């Protein structure tokens, strides 16, 4: 229903001529490897735990002095070897007897009834398939009972993929984590260590991506222009159809900033083209108009619709600014974003057919972290990559060019003014940001692999690596003809606006 042109997504970087291919057929052709604070890349590699009675048992025999028996096996058995054990238990036993047992020949040693040194956090790699960042963290807090605000990321990265990412817990040993993965069936953890600070949002150098386009229409000839102008040049640095949403999050975010609020109510709650649990819980409120009998429809506490009618169920329909209120604040700066989002989109689409893929004089330039113009005189000493639009707010400057003029336009169509952003509600009130408006992506390899059967993954992932799995090879001829992409992006990138300069046809399905 939503386009690529609905949200200013309508320009292009190459001149080659577009082609077909498929996207995310299967889970397995998208694969996303974060890169951290430092520069690594987090791969799931190692299952080890950091340093008689091994990482296991130690486990085993902690959470029977909590909450029958616990059989330690005598591996190399002598009078001190069986002792030794004895004592060593003795250590990790507030409130366990030990008993040597001779089973048949086999011999066991029987149980029944943090330091400062070690860095408050234990890092480790978060390897999932198919999955959610938060996802993982709420079944990891229920399977350890604690609380999911104990753990810290730097971003979260897309479900239909598999994604690995470097994550950070509070007091929780490497040992309880790895014993985790066998009863957890898509996502697995490693790569454990002890460090003194939590992980903070943001603060990873990007993504690494290796995609697989399957069915590719392109000739040799295509592909190769394709690839070597995003190598060189890149792509526009558009907001995905994501930053978009079943709700057109733009329009939330335009009524909010308007405050029309019966609207912005409107907008959440009412029927609309295009999840199930959503269609009854919208077809109960536009019935009814009662906060109590629609709730009865959503299957799922934590939602945005649950939340506000909640918030309607406290204060009323005459005070819609509480009951939105209510709303985590995450969530609710989500919509006014998107819609400084869509904005941005509709500028960078204007300022790139008004004076091309050239820094020109006027425009925002970025050196290091202070944002200044393009003089007449400086221009040769800039290059496309350096070139800033601002996300519309009270506190950013504009280029000093006629796309000034075209922010003021788009900002009154609305009823908004550039002069002044700030919103009445100190929530809603947005400063505004930079973003570059090309990207070049780097350490940017490719290859076409020519197929026959659909299913089969072109490339190992982590766990296959792990499990010890053959590595793909593959004919120099087949049926069908696939894309494989190995490319680096900074954060607040979306990796369907590079695939989409390869491909030059628009993000649906």
């Amino acid at each position: 229903g939503l386009t690529e042109a609905d949200v200013g997504i309508t320009k292009f970087v190459s001149s080659h001529q577009g082609f077909s291919g498929i996207l995310k057929e299967r889970y397995s052709d998208f694969v996303v490897h974060e890169i951290g604070k430092d520069g690594r890349i987090s791969h799931l590699n190692d299952l080890s735990i950091p340093v008689p009675s091994e990482d296991i048992f130690t486990v085993l025999t902690a959470e029977e002095k909590q909450r029958t028996s616990v059989a330690i096996e005598v591996i190399e058995d002598t009078k001190e070897k069986r002792t030794i054990i004895h004592q060593a238990i003795k250590s990790l036993f507030p409130g366990l007897e030990t008993k040597t047992e001779d089973r048949e020949g086999k011999k066991y040693i029987v149980a029944y009834h943090w330091p400062k040194s070690r860095g408050s956090y234990c890092h480790f790699v978060l390897y999932k398939e198919n999955k959610d960042t938060m996802d993982a963290i709420n079944v990891l807090s229920k399977y350890l009972r604690v609380k999911p605000n104990i753990f810290s990321y730097m971003g979260t990265k897309d479900k239909r993929a598999i994604t690995v990412q470097e994550i950070a817990v509070l007091k929780i040993t490497a040992q309880r984590l790895a014993h985790l993965n066998k009863c957890l069936m898509n996502f697995k953890l490693g790569n454990f260590s002890y460090q003194k600070n939590p992980l903070k949002l943001g603060e990873l150098q990007g993504n690494h991506f290796t995609v697989v386009l399957r069915n590719i229409t392109g000739t040799d000839d295509q592909v190769q222009q394709a690839m070597n102008s995003l190598k060189e040049i890149g792509f526009i640095n558009y907001y995905g159809m994501q930053r978009f949403g079943a709700v057109p999050t733009y329009q939330v975010g335009r009524a909010i900033l308007q405050n029309s609020w019966t609207e912005v109510m409107d907008l959440i709650l009412k029927p609309r083209s295009g999840k199930g649990y959503l269609v009854k819980c919208r077809e109960e409120w536009a019935k009814t108009k009662d906060p109590t009998a629609a709730l009865r429809k959503l299957p799922v506490k934590r939602c945005v619709e649950g939340q506000l009618l909640r918030g309607l169920s406290k204060y009323g329909m005459k005070n819609i600014v509480s009951a939105f209120g209510i709303i985590p604040r995450n969530n609710r700066l989500m919509y006014i974003h998107s819609y400084q989002s869509y904005v941005w989109n509709n500028m960078v689409s204007k300022r790139i057919e008004d004076y091309g893929l050239k820094p020109v004089p006027g425009d925002l330039v970025l050196k290091g972290a202070t944002a200044t113009y393009i003089e007449e005189d400086d221009v040769n000493n800039y290059s496309i990559h350096d070139v800033v639009m601002p996300l519309p707010g009270f506190d950013v400057i504009y280029p000093k060019h006629k796309i000034q003029e075209a922010y003021r336009e788009m900002l009154t169509a609305d009823n908004l003014d550039i002069d002044n952003m700030r919103h009445k509600i100190r929530d809603y009130s947005l400063s505004g940001a930079y973003r570059k408006i090309i990207i070049r992506p780097q350490n940017v390899s490719w290859e076409v692999v020519a197929y026959d059967d659909p299913k089969i993954p072109l490339f190992n992932t982590d766990v296959d690596n792990l499990e010890g799995k053959t590595p793909p090879v593959f004919a120099s001829e087949g049926k069908y003809r696939a894309l494989k992409m190995d490319f680096s992006l900074p954060p607040s990138t979306y990796a369907t606006m590079a695939i989409r300069e390869v491909l030059k046809m628009d993000t649906s399905i």
